[PDB]
C-alpha cells in the first residue's frame, strides 16, 4: 500500500511500492509510472531516486548477481544510503 512517507513504509511495503514501479515501469504508463517515480524519489530523496528505478531494471534484466536486479533491491539500495546519510528510513512491520 502507498504511503506518504518513508517512514511509513516497511521494507515489504517499501517492496510493494518498487514491485508497482516495476510494473508501471515495465508497462510503461505514465500516469502512475510517474507517481511512483516521484513518489519514490521524494520518500528516499535519494539524488539519483529514479535511476535507481532504473538501474534496477537493467540490472534485473542482466542479472549479475541476483541483488539489485529487481525491487527488492531497489529497498536494499536505499537502506543504505538513508541509514548513511543519517536519514529516517524504513519503519518495521
Amino acid at each position: 500500500e502507498l504511503k506518504n512517507s518513508i517512514s511509513d513504509y516497511t521494507e515489504a511495503e517499501f517492496v510493494q511500492l518498487l514491485k508497482e514501479i516495476e510494473k508501471e515501469n515495465v508497462a510503461a504508463t505514465d500516469d502512475v509510472l510517474d507517481v511512483l517515480l516521484e513518489h519514490f524519489v521524494k520518500i528516499t530523496e535519494h539524488p539519483d531516486g529514479t535511476a535507481l528505478i532504473y538501474e534496477a531494471a537493467a540490472r534485473a534484466a542482466a542479472n549479475p548477481g541476483g541483488d539489485g536486479g529487481g525491487p527488492e533491491g531497489i529497498v536494499k539500495e536505499i537502506k543504505e544510503w538513508r541509514a548513511a546519510n543519517g536519514k529516517p528510513g524504513f519503519k518495521q512491520g
